[PDB]
């Protein structure tokens, strides 16, 4: 199973950093960074491994968010939207979509509530075109997914 | 006083969970866990006590939520919605309406922010009709009322 | 530089209490109250020391919320709207409006996400109108402005 597993108490939080800088349609890939705050990704990874898939382990309710920050790496060049979506595996749960002008950077955060089932599988998207894609990137480490668990268990 | 006593300090959260199994209009009982994170219930109320009526002690705005978990336990029966509302005691506050599949679980999740005065008396009503209350049922420790203060008090 | 500065670690709070009781147009001055939950001002300001200016340190997403609470302190008498507005220095980011009833109280709160950039100046404007001025004031220690740090840094 190459998804890494996200098992979060009630009240705990955990995020996820994108290894991506090119805006390339598809998955993004995340790790988790021990230096920032929350809980850890698990079931095997290692130490910031990158995985494009993700499992929560408990039901429940969570805030969950995106954070996207881009910026304009060529010169004079560049414009259109980047979009984020989070998919249920195997519409979008939580999108984000942000417009590049023709400033050198862009910035959006979007979250919601989200019902998540136990072993929810999760994937995010990137989505833009040509004329984004050839002149600006993702800024590194600032594309972040988080997710805090509202909800608790059932009482034993 | 029949009612049990939340008394939250601001950033302190508590819940509650539902005794009530069967679909019955009316006003839910409820008790707290301390198996599950947060401030218990006071007031006099002896350990997992439940009770109809909550006073909150504090004034300020609390952010506050319904969950509820509901499942067919008559196969092959029942639709219809459920509906879960607080009353300030003595229009709703805050609202929650599931629809039922004529999938064997319902789930829903509503929360908002309210202002709450000091000593505000609160109950929270079931309603639903008879086709869903024959064969659906809420899911054991599943229904949870959730409230969490946002504000302080007045600086000494 | 007479801005308070607010260095705010992701998941990390701070409120400030406004030292304002009449009604008069203009920016409202803000202190930390240490015996208030929450991270104090910096940046050179003196125990308690109110300031119409907020410099905010860290670039990240807050969750920014106003509180206000006013009175009727001349029987029989006031009627209008108050309202606060967050401007970003040097449209409104944040605004609250509370209407005044011609019960002797008043109260409002909003809150909602905001982006911040690394140094943002920001101030607060308070707007009513002769007839609520000259008979209603904020109750004392009860206009709170509130802000909440959502997102990370970028990964060293």
């Amino acid at each position: 199973d190459p998804a890494g597993l996200l098992d979060l108490r009630q009240g705990m939080f955990a995020q996820l950093v994108a290894q991506n800088v090119l805006l390339i349609d598809g998955p993004l890939s995340w790790y988790s960074d021990p230096g920032l705050a929350g809980v850890s990704l698990t079931g095997g990874l290692s130490y910031k491994e990158d995985t494009k898939e993700l499992v929560v382990a408990k039901a429940g309710v969570y805030y969950v968010f995106f954070q996207m920050e881009l910026r304009r790496v060529v010169a004079g060049e560049g414009s259109g939207s980047v979009s984020l979506a989070l998919h249920l595996m195997p519409a979008a749960a939580l999108a984000l979509t942000v417009d590049l002008p023709p400033r050198n950077s862009a910035f959006g955060f979007q979250g919601r509530l989200l019902h998540l089932s136990a072993g929810q599988r999760l994937g995010v998207h990137l989505h833009t075109e040509a004329r984004a894609r050839h002149a600006w990137q993702l800024t590194q480490g600032a594309t972040v997914l988080g997710l805090f668990r509202v909800t608790p268990e059932i009482p034993a």
